[PDB]
């Protein structure tokens, strides 16, 4: 309807305007004007807005532009013209601008700078002339713009770069030149030198290719360039004469991204010995060879995501990687190999690595069907910490396969098709082990001996694995002193004995959703009930939800001093009995959603309200009478504990006078 204001910033943004409003505090720093119906900007409508830093109009139909309202705004600093229809410039348009640091004139139709629009801007930063229809980079016939950094010319029409057309930034230092989406087709001798320093160039979605490519990195020979991008520059080879104008750089960055490179020859890149990061993802490279990376000796990260050629299925185009490829990035740390083909692991294929600390080969095979106690032998001599193995369609982990990892701390194993027993020797030389993740494969079946050779571990899961012998008697998780996190849900699991976690003091998160433990709290089991969470003093998270719950022993949650959340929910609880929570002192929230329950009494329920936090018990068939509901509907009345959705989701079933009315409007008085 109108415009906001709040800590002096005007926001009158989406409002139909025609005309800048009259009656806003003369105080304001920050007026955004953005998605209206201006046509002009006169300077005297601005007269009592002296105080203005930031002044945003884009997104209008503004054609002219008067100099006088620069004088009435002397502290004027970011002008956004965005999206209008300023199409033609002079020398008196910015001429008393003076203060300006930001500057964005996209989308404006501009197809022609004459003169000299920019000399009084002496204090700009950042200048945008994305998106119009400019033929040329000449922005000036004088040195100016000294302290400018960055420089847009994006999605325009320039086809050639010359000297005498970039020679104004003679004594600026360019952080970024952006000349993305422009048809380039010539770089004239001495360009780029035209330009005092320049640090970073990108030249994204310029059709080049290899020819070109050698032209232009002969240009960028003994400058300051530290970045470039070249991504969907249509660079389907590379050679080792390519990228030898970069020699005479120190060049720390290179993306080659989006490219449908198919060939990289050998020696392509031994010019560039200071390289840092390189971003190679998303390309079709059907074979890489021995001395392809050769060179890359300071390279700290690789990006090979999507790099190689897909499956062929008739031609069998599977790509190739030789032995020794990667000997020569002897700085590597962070190596991405996600989703390719490669059929498998030989036995020097990451040989050289010496300092690899992280390496995901996520969905990176065809099929790697069985882990074998060579498959990881050429990382013997890394200093490997994480490793992702997930989506690779394994079935088989056979004895000592991961003895060459004797520095990880992360395993993921996670989504593949694993069926098989643990015997425990599957995780020899795992000395270093913190967290091994084994969710949603195809079965796992445990023994005593199952995770032995591995007691430093301190997070297991094992979510969805169709979870067999864990009734084992000792407990396969009885030498794991130092567990945190153990994860059982989705198993369907129907019997466990009294000690399966004796002797994890340590353990804080325990998820038993989802399986079938249902009669082994009941007080009619053979034996007696199943006091599984006995001694388990650091516990402050526990889900317990569709166990097909309707009986719960009043000694269960004894020891469960430090429990913060208990999740029941999804059960089919009714009568619990007085006292079961009474050493819950730390309790902060409580769901128990739906269930059968009928009655809430104190002598239950007094201990765990005290000081909740939260609190769900939606959807139950609540008794309305004094009995049964007068304490907790006192409780409501004075609590400060957040209960989500209380007025529609509370409701009483018996008596049928009061079926189908909120609990929340129930009368105390009479009781
Ligand atoms: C091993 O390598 C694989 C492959 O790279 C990694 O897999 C990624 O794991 C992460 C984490 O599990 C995945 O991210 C999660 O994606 C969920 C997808 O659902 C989205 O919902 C939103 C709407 O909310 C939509 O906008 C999206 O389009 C998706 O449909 C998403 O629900 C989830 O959100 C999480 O947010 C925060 C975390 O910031 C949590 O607190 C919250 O509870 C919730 O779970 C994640 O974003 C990712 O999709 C996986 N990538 C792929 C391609 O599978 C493994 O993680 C790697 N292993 C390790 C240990 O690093
Ligand atoms: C870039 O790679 C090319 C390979 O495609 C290199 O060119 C090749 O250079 C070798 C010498 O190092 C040439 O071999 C020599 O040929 C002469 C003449 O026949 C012979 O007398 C020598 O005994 C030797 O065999 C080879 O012919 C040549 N290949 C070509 C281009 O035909 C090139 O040197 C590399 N450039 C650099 C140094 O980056
Ligand atoms: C089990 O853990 C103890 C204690 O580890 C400490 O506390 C953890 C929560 C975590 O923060 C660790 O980084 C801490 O070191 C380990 O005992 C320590 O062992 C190391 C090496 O021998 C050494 O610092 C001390 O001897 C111990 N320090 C303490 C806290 O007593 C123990 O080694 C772990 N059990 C394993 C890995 O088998
Ligand atoms: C700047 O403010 C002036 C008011 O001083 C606006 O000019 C008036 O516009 C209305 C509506 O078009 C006319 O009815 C008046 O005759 C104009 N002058 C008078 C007497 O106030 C002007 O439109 C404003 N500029 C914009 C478009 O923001
Ligand atoms: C910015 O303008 C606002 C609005 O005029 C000023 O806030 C007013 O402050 C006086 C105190 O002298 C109050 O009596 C008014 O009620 C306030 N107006 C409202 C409702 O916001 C503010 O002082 C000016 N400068 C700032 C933010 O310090
Ligand atoms: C690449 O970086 C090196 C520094 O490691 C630059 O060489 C130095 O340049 C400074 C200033 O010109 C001299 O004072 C040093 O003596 C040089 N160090 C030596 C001996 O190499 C080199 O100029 C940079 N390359 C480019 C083209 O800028
Ligand atoms: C040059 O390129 C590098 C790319 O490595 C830029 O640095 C990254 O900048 C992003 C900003 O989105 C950060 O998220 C990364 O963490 C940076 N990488 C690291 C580790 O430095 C850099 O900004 C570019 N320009 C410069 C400073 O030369
Ligand atoms: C890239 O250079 C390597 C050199 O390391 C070439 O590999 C040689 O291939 C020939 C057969 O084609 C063998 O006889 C040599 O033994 C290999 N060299 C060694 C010692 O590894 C490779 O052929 C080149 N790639 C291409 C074809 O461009
Ligand atoms: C937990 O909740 C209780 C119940 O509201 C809090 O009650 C005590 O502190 C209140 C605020 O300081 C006092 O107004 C109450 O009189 C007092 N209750 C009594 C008599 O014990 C309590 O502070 C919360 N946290 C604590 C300290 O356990
Ligand atoms: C550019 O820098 C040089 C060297 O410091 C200086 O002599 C010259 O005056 C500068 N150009 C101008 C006028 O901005
Ligand atoms: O969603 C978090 C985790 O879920 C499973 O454990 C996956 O195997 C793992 O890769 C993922 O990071
Ligand atoms: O199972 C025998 C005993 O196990 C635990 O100590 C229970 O807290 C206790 O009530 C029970 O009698």
């Amino acid at each position: 309807t109108k415009c906001t204001v709040s800590h002096e910033v005007a926001d009158c943004s989406h409002l139909k305007l025609t005309q800048v409003p009259d009656d806003l505090p003369t105080n304001i720093t920050v007026l955004n004007l953005t998605h209206n119906q201006l046509r002009r900007l006169p300077a005297a409508n601005f007269t009592r807005y002296s105080q203005l830093t930031s002044l945003d109009v884009g997104f209008n139909t503004i054609s002219k532009l008067e100099p006088e309202l620069c004088q009435k705004l002397p502290m004027l600093k970011v002008l956004n013209l965005q999206h209008n229809e300023l199409s033609q410039l002079s020398d008196k348009t910015f001429a008393f601008c003076t203060n300006l640091t930001e500057l964005h004139l996209m989308s404006n139709s501009i197809q022609k700078i004459k003169n000299n629009p920019f000399v009084k801007q002496k204090n700009l930063i950042t200048l945008d002339l994305s998106h119009n229809g400019l033929s040329s980079t000449k922005l000036g016939t004088q040195v100016q713009l000294e302290n400018l950094q960055e420089l847009l010319l994006s999605n325009n029409k320039i086809q050639a770069l010359k000297s005498e057309e970039l020679d104004i930034f003679a004594n600026s230092s360019l952080k970024k030149l952006e000349l993305s989406s422009n048809q380039i087709k010539e770089f004239s001798p001495g360009c780029f030198h035209a330009i005092g320093r320049l640090f970073g160039l990108f030249l994204n979605n310029v059709q080049l290719g290899p020819s070109l490519t050698e032209k232009l990195c002969l240009e960028l020979a003994n400058t300051s360039i530290r970045n470039l991008s070249l991504s969907n520059s249509q660079l389907s080879t590379t050679s080792n004469t390519t990228f030898l104008g970069l020699k005479w750089t120190n060049l720390t960055m290179l993306d080659l991204s989006y490219n449908n490179l198919n060939v990289v020859g050998n020696d392509s890149f031994a010019w560039l010995p200071q390289l840092e990061y390189f971003f190679l993802e998303y390309n079709n490279i059907q074979h890489l060879f021995s001395h392809s990376l050769h060179g890359l000796f300071n390279v700290r990260y690789l990006n090979l995501k999507r790099s190689f050629t897909k499956q062929s299925i008739s031609l069998a185009s599977l790509p190739k990687i030789d032995d020794f490829s990667f000997q020569w990035l002897k700085c590597l740390e962070h190596l991405n190999m996600e989703d390719n083909d490669i059929p498998g692991i030989k036995s020097n294929m990451f040989t050289g690595l010496i300092n690899l600390k992280y390496l995901s080969l996520s969905n990176s095979f065809t099929s790697l069907r069985t882990l074998t106690n060579e498959t990881f032998v050429s990382l013997a001599h890394s200093p490997l910490h994480i490793l992702n193995l997930t989506k690779n369609k394994i079935s088989k982990i056979e004895s000592d396969a991961f003895s060459w990892l004797g520095h990880l701390e992360v395993l993921d194993l996670g989504l593949n098709e694993i069926g098989q027993e643990l015997t425990g020797q599957e995780w020899r030389g795992l000395e270093n082990i913190f967290e091994i993740y084994l969710s949603y494969n195809k079965y796992l079946q445990l023994t005593r001996n199952s995770f032995a050779l591995v007691p430093s571990l301190q997070r297991l899961m094992l979510r969805r694995v169709a979870l067999k012998n864990v009734d084992s008697s000792p407990s396969p998780f009885q030498p794991l002193r130092n567990l945190t996190i153990l994860d059982l849900s989705n198993n369907n699991i129907a019997n466990i004995n009294d000690d399966m976690l004796e002797g994890l003091e340590k353990l804080e998160i325990l998820d038993l959703q989802h399986n079938n433990l249902a009669r082994l709290w009941k007080h009619a089991n053979p034996g007696g009930p199943i006091y599984f969470l006995k001694g388990l003093s650091h516990l402050h998270i526990l889900n317990l939800e569709s166990n097909g719950f309707d009986e719960i022993p009043v000694e269960v949650f004894k020891d469960l001093f430090e429990l913060k959340i208990i999740d029941l929910g999804l059960n089919n609880l009714n009568t619990l009995p007085a006292s079961v929570f009474n050493n819950q002192v730390s309790l902060k929230s409580l769901n128990l959603q739906k269930n059968l329950i009928t009655s809430v009494e104190k002598k239950v329920f007094g201990p765990a309200f005290r000081n909740l936090t939260e609190l769900d018990m939606r959807f139950n068939p609540f008794d309305c009478t004094c009995e049964s509901i007068a304490w907790f509907v006192n409780w409501i009345n004075e609590t400060h504990t957040n209960i989500p959705e209380l007025s529609s989701h509370y409701l009483c079933n018996t008596p049928p006078h009061y079926h189908g009315f909120p609990v929340r409007l129930f009368d105390t008085s009479s009781c």
